[PDB]
RNA sequence: AAGGUCACGGCGAGACGAGCCGUUUAUCAUUACGAUAGGUGUCAAGUGGAAGUGCAGUGAUGUAUGCAGCUGAGGCAUCCUAACAGACCCACAGACUUGAAC
């Protein structure tokens, strides 16, 4: 007849973990952005934000193979010319940890209103302890051989 | 209500909104806060010798009274004048989840 339609879903959404100590990054990324949008769910709806929270914890050990942590470079531009900002992923990992994770989803995931709405759905954190017992986080399920 | 805004007196603030400081029994008293603008009183400061009268000169003009006289958006003092009257916005405990301690 009519295929079912995400209908209103507040919270109570499964929250995560990821200690990402020596689990390279994108392949993470991958199975982190897919737990963001839903489609582990048969609930999954593109236009609605059937999700789920997760947490990155030990954001500063995430690693990166082949030479990378010295090639990999995060640029962010000014608006002026001159502006352009090479910086290596040593720096970064050095001096703001969460933001590379921070960049790794926000490219995998669908840009857009919405995306931009889940995106808050990825809390990242340097330090060994998350702040987070709001559903008592389980666990994240990686189906991935390699990382 | 806390806080505001307006109004009122103005600024080393300002295109207008902004900012910032006032808003009166504007203390009184044994070492700092309650003078905001004007006016007044005084001092710095400027220009430079007032007016009148006198003297010397036939007359221009000088000379004495005399750093006087006019200045005084700067400094303090002074409630003399004006900050009178007001008015307006602002609220009641900050939905929903589990967690923890007693």
């Amino acid at each position: 007849w009519y295929p079912k339609s995400a209908d209103h879903v507040p919270t109570d959404k499964k929250w995560y973990v990821v200690d990402a100590t020596d689990l390279i990054l994108g392949r993470m990324a991958s199975t982190i952005a897919i737990h963001i949008r839903g489609k582990n769910l048969a609930s999954y709806t593109p236009s609605v934000d059937m999700g789920a929270f997760v947490i990155v914890v030990n954001a500063d050990k995430v690693a990166v193979s082949g030479k990378k942590r010295t090639q990999k470079l995060y640029r962010r531009h000014s608006g002026r010319p001159g502006g352009l900002k090479e910086e290596t992923f040593d720096q970064l990992q050095k001096r703001i940890p969460e933001r590379i994770i921070e960049h790794a989803v926000r490219g995998m995931l669908p840009k857009g209103r919405l995306g931009r709405y889940l995106f808050n759905h990825l809390k990242v954190y340097k330090g060994a302890e998350h702040p987070h017992q709001a559903q008592q986080p389980i666990d994240l399920p990686l189906r991935d051989k390699r990382i």
